[PDB]
């Protein structure tokens, strides 16, 4: 019943990552099967799970919107947006590090969705 929140760290948790350059997005937007066809925008979350799940509570949230939620904490994060016309590989991404706060929805106490509109 939580595979929506496996599917949230596939596709927006990466724990340790060194570099967050260009290089970094291609190899991991690969890596997570998002490039086939290439995901036009996709931000990884780093650090911790605690802290993401956190989001869906008091502790490390507010609600957001219509039904979203958005921390209180900022986190490391990187954007991977595609570069060149074609949506089909390869897929050639500009990665842009930031250090912000992250809109989720969640279900069940996890997040199952990122608002990528904070990251365009």
């Amino acid at each position: 019943d939580n595979s929506r929140y496996t599917h949230f760290l596939t596709q927006h948790y990466d724990a340790k990552p060194q570099g967050r350059d260009d290089r970094y997005c291609e190899a991991i937007m690969r890596r997570r099967g998002l490039a086939a066809p290439c995901k036009d925008i996709n931000t990884f979350i780093h650090g911790n799970k605690r802290s993401i799940k956190a989001i869906c509570e008091n502790k490390n949230g507010n609600p957001h919107r219509e039904n979203l939620r958005i921390s209180k904490s900022s986190f490391q994060v990187t954007t991977c947006k595609l570069h060149g016309g074609s949506p089909w590989p390869p897929c050639q991404y500009r990665a842009t590090a930031g250090f912000r706060n992250v809109v989720v929805a969640c279900e069940n106490g996890l997040p199952v969705h990122l608002d990528q509109s904070i990251f365009r």
